[PDB]
């Protein structure tokens, strides 16, 4: 078995190997990459996502989210308070302000220490989940707006044609902006490109050990667990590396820098934080190997998780027994 310790693997494809996206994902899996839940892909030196980022300031962040924490430094939840619209140029200026900017630090490890010590005492503002793309249309390789769609994959594998679409999302971050512990909708893959700016630190639990994280989460967030049998679908709970190590939960960490891709694998729980002003693009995708994960994915039916239009068909076809209850939670 390849990668039996479930380490995060880093790949350096050549420009030739960068042509065929599906083939490269299958290659990484042949080497055991998926066992970690997360892999890094450093693009060939010849590749670029677009020519420059000089003209992005007029993108609108219609609903910036202030991430307000509750709990203790290593075990907390966050809620999202909606803020007034602002442009990316306005948000960048805010991120760089004395109130929100990255503090002085020695290295990534020092900054990680400061994040876990101090995150709860601040409320950073995240421009998340913005439909759109920063890839130039002429970028042919690993262009996250030109991927094969999940609907087409389900149709190829299973023969059933379904409604729905699959488009990317932009994320504008600042120091301390946080993504809570989650797997993807329907335990899909994700791919995330850091277009510009400061790094993003990731934590990940191997898929084979995801239920260990779920059991800890039920212990640590006991009211939330009574409220919903899949409350990590709400995407609000944080648990620090120190707490994970105290509780024997297997995990790994890595920092993504500008110009790098990350892939999350089916049922790979992940969480993390941004170092400073940045912009990422991410989208979900599927492969043949996903289908069995999609069939077994948990679902929130309490009403909190509320997701896209396109998830309806996935539930309906892959999980017909759950459909009725899950759809009630959507309506
Ligand atoms: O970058 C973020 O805030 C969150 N991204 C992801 O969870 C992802 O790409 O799967
Ligand atoms: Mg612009
Ligand atoms: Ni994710
Ligand atoms: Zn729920």
């Amino acid at each position: 078995a390849q990668n039996p310790n479930c380490n995060i693997m880093i790949f350096h494809p050549t420009k030739e190997e960068f042509n065929d996206f599906d083939k490269y994902i299958a290659y990484m899996e042949s080497q055991g990459a998926h066992r970690a839940g997360l892999a890094k892909i450093i693009p060939p030196k010849e590749w670029k996502a677009r020519e420059t980022y000089d003209n992005i300031s007029e993108i609108l962040i219609a609903t910036p989210l202030q991430q307000v924490a509750s709990g203790r430094a290593g075990v907390f939840t966050q809620y999202h308070k909606k803020k007034k619209a602002m442009t990316v140029g306005e948000y960048r200026h805010l991120a760089n302000s004395k109130k929100y900017q990255t503090p002085p630090h020695q290295n990534f490890e020092d900054l990680e220490r400061k994040y876990w010590k101090n995150r709860i005492y601040n409320s950073p503002i995240y421009g998340a989940d913005i439909s759109g793309s920063l890839f130039d249309e002429n970028t042919k390789q690993w262009n996250l707006g030109h991927l094969g769609t999940i609907q087409d994959l389900l149709e190829k594998e299973c023969g059933v044609v379904i409604e729905g679409v699959n488009t990317p999302y932009l994320y504008f971050g600042m120091w301390k902006t946080t993504f809570a512990w989650h797997t993807e909708d329907m335990d899909l893959y994700s791919i995330n490109y850091l277009h510009l700016g400061e790094p993003k630190t990731w934590y990940v639990v191997p898929p084979e050990h995801g239920q260990r994280l779920e059991r800890l989460a039920r212990e640590l967030f006991p009211g939330s667990s009574r409220g919903c049998g899949a409350f990590l679908r709400h995407k609000v709970a944080l648990i620090s590396p120190t707490v994970l190590k105290e509780n024997g939960i297997p995990f790994n960490r890595i920092t993504q820098e500008a110009g790098e891709f990350m892939v999350t694998f089916p049922y790979g729980y992940h969480a993390g934080f941004n170092h400073g002003f940045n912009c990422a693009e991410a989208i979900n995708f599927a492969t043949p190997r996903w289908i069995d994960y999609g069939k077994m994915a948990s679902q929130c039916s309490c009403g909190e998780a509320r997701v896209t239009f396109s998830m309806d068909a996935f539930v309906r076809i892959l999980q017909p027994e759950r459909y009725d209850l899950w759809k009630r939670g959507q309506d």
